């Protein structure tokens, strides 16, 4: 039934880890094709009965923000490109154009008059204007979470289906900085049949070109049977621009970019300008161009050749449309009429190219190789590896993950009901999805935009968060209020969200204190939401104005709680120390919330005049020389002081953690009986080269291995409680915190790199795990891929994206670090893991940004650290390219990315309040998630429709006996189901009408989408 994703090593022609191990990577001068070789072809290959079919595909790369904001580019460039494309395509029926970025197309098309909308639909319908991919953006593939790649894809394709009546099945990704197999995974489950990529390491292009393996069936690394495969075309040369798309010699190809003759302020760096095609030169020019084409064709297996014709923000001026079109028309007329070339050349679209390739394949002209793996880390030349952007602008990388979860929660919470249009739910959700989708752009989450553009993205995401909160709190008020009492004002704020980790302590004082007092308000309701489809317990904390607070559930059952002080860290410019201060006006209360699957649970906080029975108080110990007092208002336990010393802590029956006198982990003991396993946290710094190429937002070019941060004698704060303990230390640039709640610790770093120029701060873990040169990192939060550190590559090439986690292991032991934000990282030596925290760079790195990275701001990075025994786990064989998390590590990742949401009732009395929502929801097996729940219909639809994306991961089997769990049938989550359909992941096509209206669960590592229809 399900394929085994662990025990069967797929047989593929190209496996990228294996290729990397055998490949040389030497950077030799290949001639005019600087990174290749002098291509030779047999003139007799093509003849009257076997012609080269050439598709020249005009395109325009439109960054939705980069050096200018989205709106700046729309006004200065893109609106003119699309307006002129409409006119020129309309007037020139054989001309063609492809378009990828639906954010801009939707921005344009809603400003069009109906006349022009009709003209636009007609050039789309007749095939002249073709959408490729059709996502909101062309997303980053390194840092983006798969859920947000799907979100943006769905945003763009839903728009296209509604307004243009088309759904692309060919993808175009010419600019992400390296490529991930998460894309063919999502695309193939979204109806796609073909995809194109460009930015892969120059050594890989050379190696695959030599074997004519640039077109391949790209399957997932665990996929033995190949049902995930998607036909992929990799472009062979250094750029998607015209000099690097006609053939191997850019000095020749630049002469066929007719925008470079001078009046457009562009030129050919190879010093030979384009010449206008005329009758007198067209034979000569045609000979030059066809020779480039036939050389490019030698790198591919069919007689169908793709020639992209475009560059950034091209096809803007009317004169530009004319100069490209007319000159190419003159070339085509001559070439196609001269039999000796045995070429038929024409403007085409991407789908036309792929259709002809597969016609050639079906006619037995070619068979394509199979490939698995990824295309990280990219280098475009020499040792210039693009691993910098795995970390650049980490504040916004973390914000991406926060907004990711708020969008899911807002869509899910509001999906349970139909809402009147006056509630503006659909409007607020559309804004939130679109701002998050825009940020998936390969200059958004990547941290490669200009400072003012990063500010625009942040402002947009802030508005999106506000939109999510609004939707979420209205939905909680409706879900938990007795129906005949529910009396909404859709503008009102019934609850506010409390988020302990965003923007996070010492990032902003954006947390509300619940103010209670005998003379004002005795108690407060709080509500937790659990977006995950299983019952979940999680400690939650709130700020309260008294330490004397007790917690009850909504059967008035006491709930055990712990109160701790509110500590904030300060750089004391007087004492020249980083040290904590305790609030004397507010306190933290912590308790375990238990919440139904996809549900809500209400608790009550009540003040009392003295210590409540079921509330305990943490002790606090400040370790530093020369201490001074730390009063804590009414907090009942006095702070203790001591000189720095090693300390050990244990919460519950969980691990025992030992810390150095500088407050950093040194060992973990899993059980009373077990060994203290060395696990040492260390902070180090990388610098920048004084000679040669400089690191910048894209590139990581360290001046050698990292050097330890000089820590001096830092102040360490130990808080010990029954429910939660922690060790926090004020290091230079980092307030580092280890938090213990009874299982794997949580690490929080408040990272403020300040004015440390040309510095990259890394967090490293040092262990005795005999990992050798192997480690594992995830791709887009979806899968873990085996990495091998290669000493034939420089340090920065051994850096990979860490979008959600990484691990190392040996036969017996594994250490897994889960992240709440994408960052760059590696294992640079056996037993080590490391992950970059922030980077501040004074210089530009020659990739077009025209600035360094000097706009850092404090960011709270969050992690879970899971040390496990794995000798009993059933793991893949040594040759398998994948790895898989354990249950504990997967749950720890979920605790970071989709924590409980916390709501505080905003007024004094909630009348009609209810205790729980969702208690009858099925509690699904732990490896299954409802990644998306989205109502797809507005309230006036007679047939309501709700879409669900179901993802099952694959967890390692390590001998924990399985317990029965309930089957989750998403189609019966809402009443009056009238139909259940399996759909593509965008919900845009029905694939199966399901028996009994039951949505089956999915196999490990698969993702499916279902839509339930309900009579209303
Ligand atoms: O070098 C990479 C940068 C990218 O950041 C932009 O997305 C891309 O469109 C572009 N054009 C020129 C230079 N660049
Ligand atoms: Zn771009």
């Amino acid at each position: 039934q399900c394929q085994d994703v662990v025990q069967d090593v797929p047989n593929v022609d190209v496996q990228m880890l294996e290729l990397y191990d055998r490949m040389s990577f030497k950077d030799i001068d290949g001639g005019v094709w600087k990174q290749g070789w002098n291509i030779k072809y047999d003139p007799l290959k093509y003849n009257a009965h076997h012609k080269l079919k050439v598709f020249v595909v005009p395109h325009s790369h439109n960054d939705p923000g980069w050096i200018q904001t989205f709106e700046e580019y729309y006004q200065h460039d893109t609106k003119h490109i699309l307006s002129n494309a409409l006119r020129h395509l309309h007037d020139n029926p054989e001309m063609k154009f492809i378009w990828a970025e639906i954010s801009y197309f939707a921005r344009f098309y809603h400003d069009l008059g109906e006349n022009k909308k009709l003209q636009m639909k007609s050039i789309v319908k007749n095939g002249q204007l073709e959408f490729v991919t059709g996502g909101w953006v062309m997303p980053d593939e390194a840092n983006s979470h798969w859920r947000n790649v799907l979100l943006q894809l769905t945003e763009g394709q839903t728009w296209l289906k509604q307004f243009m009546n088309v759904t692309p099945t060919a993808s175009w990704a010419i600019d992400p900085f390296g490529h991930s197999p998460t894309m063919p995974y999502i695309l193939q489950k979204s109806g796609f049949k073909n995809m194109l990529i460009q930015r892969t390491h120059y050594s890989v292009k050379k190696e695959l070109a030599q074997q004519r393996q640039l077109e391949f069936l790209w399957r997932q690394i665990w996929d033995n049977k190949g049902d995930t495969a998607l036909f992929t075309h990799m472009m062979p040369f250094y750029s998607y621009d015209i000099p690097h798309t006609c053939g191997p010699d850019p000095k020749v190809c630049c002469q066929f970019d007719f925008k470079r003759m001078g009046s457009f302020g562009l030129s050919c760096p190879w010093k030979v300008p384009p010449r206008t095609i005329s009758d007198q030169n067209v034979a000569a020019r045609s000979d030059l161009l066809v020779d480039q084409w036939k050389k490019k064709a030698e790198l591919y297996r069919t007689n169908v050749l793709l020639i992209p014709l475009g560059d950034d923000f091209r096809f803007k001026q009317n004169t530009e449309w004319d100069v490209q079109r007319v000159n190419y028309e003159r070339l085509f007329e001559h070439i196609n009429s001269q039999a000796h070339f045995n070429v038929q050349a024409q403007f085409g679209t991407l789908q036309e190219y792929f259709d002809a390739v597969h016609q050639a394949e079906r006619a037995g002209q070619a068979e394509f190789p199979t490939l698995s793996g990824d295309f990280f880390t990219y280098a475009d030349r020499s040792d210039n590896y693009w691993s910098g952007y795995y970390t650049s602008r980490p504040y916004h990388k973390r914000m991406d993950r926060v907004l990711m979860h708020y969008v899911r929660a807002a869509e899910m919470l509001s999906a349970w009901h139909s809402w009147d249009g006056m509630a503006r739910i659909e409007e607020r959700l559309e804004q939130a999805r679109r701002e998050l989708s825009l940020f998936q752009h390969h200059d958004g989450i990547t941290g490669t935009a200009k400072t003012h553009v990063v500010v625009d993205y942040e402002q947009r995401m802030q508005e999106a968060l506000k939109a999510c909160q609004m939707v979420m709190q209205q939905s909680v008020y409706r879900l938990l209020t007795k129906p005949s009492i529910y009396s909404p004002d859709f503008s009102f704020s019934y609850f506010t969200l409390d988020d302990s980790r965003w923007p996070g302590s010492g990032v902003e004082d954006s947390r509300t204190t619940i103010i209670l007092g005998e003379d004002i308000l005795p108690s407060k309701h709080v509500v937790m939401h659990n977006t995950l489809p299983h019952w979940r317990e999680q400690l939650v904390d709130f700020y309260v104005s008294s330490p004397f607070v007790s917690v009850t559930d909504l059967a008035n059952n006491p709930v055990e709680a712990q109160v701790s002080p509110v500590w904030s860290w300060h750089h004391d410019t007087l004492t020249k120390t980083i040290h904590p201060q305790g609030s004397t006006t507010k306190y933290r209360i912590i308790f375990k919330a238990r919440v139904p699957p996809m549900g809500l649970a209400t608790y009550v906080l009540t003040i009392s005049d003295s210590k409540p029975e079921h509330t305990s108080y943490a002790s606090n110990l400040l370790l530093r020389k020369n201490p001074t007092s730390l009063p804590l208002g009414q907090y009942p336990e006095d702070v203790k002081f001591g000189d720095p010393r090693e300390i050990s802590l244990r919460v519950g029956n969980g691990p025992t953690l030992a810390f150095s006198e500088q407050g950093l982990l040194k060992s973990i003991q899993l059980t009373q009986d077990s060994p203290h396993v060395p696990v040492h946290f260390k902070f180090l710094k990388y610098g920048v080269r004084s000679h040669g190429d400089r690191s910048g937002a894209y590139l990581f070019l360290p001046n050698g291995p990292a050097s330890p941060v000089e820590l001096g004698q830092p102040v360490v704060l130990v808080t010990k409680g029954k429910l939660e303990s922690s060790v926090s230390v004020g290091l230079p640039s980092v307030v580092h915190q280890t938090i213990m709640r009874g299982g794997a610790p949580e690490i929080r770093n408040l990272v403020d790199i300040g004015s440390l120029d040309n510095t990259e701060i890394v967090m490293r873990l040092e262990t005795h795990i005999d990992s050798g040169d192997i480690f594992y990192t995830d791709l887009n939060g979806l899968q873990f891929i085996k990495r091998r550190r290669l000493d034939k590559l420089p340090l920065q090439a051994n850096y990979y994206p860490i979008p959600s986690g990484m691990f190392i292991e040996d036969a017996n032991t594994r250490l897994t670090l889960l992240t709440g934000q994408p960052l760059g990282g590696s294992s640079l030596a056996s037993g080590e893991l490391e992950i970059m925290q922030d980077r501040r760079l004074a210089s530009d790195d020659e990739r077009g940004l025209g600035q360094g990275v000097l706009d850092n701001k404090p960011v709270l990075h969050i992690y879970r650290l899971v040390l496990e025994k794995v000798n009993n786990c059933v793991r893949p064989s040594k040759l398998h390219p994948a790895g898989y998390l354990t249950s504990a590590a997967h749950k720890a990742s979920q605790s970071l990315l989709d924590p409980l949401d916390k709501f505080i009732f905003a007024e004094n009395e909630w009348i009609g309040a209810q205790g729980q929502f969702g208690g009858d929801h099925p509690s699904a097996r732990e490896d299954l998630d409802v990644s998306v729940m989205r109502r797809l219909t507005k309230s006036s639809a007679k047939t309501q429709r709700v879409g669900y994306v179901l993802h099952r991961t694959n967890l390692m089997q390590c001998g924990t006996p399985e317990e029965h769990t309930q089957k989750l049938d998403v189609c019966h989550l809402l009443p009056n189901v009238a139909r259940c359909e399996r759909t593509t992941l965008t919900f845009l096509q029905n694939l199966e009408h399901l028996d009994g209206m039951v949505a089956p669960e999915v196999c490990p590592m698969e993702t499916a989408a279902y839509v339930s229809s309900h009579s209303s």
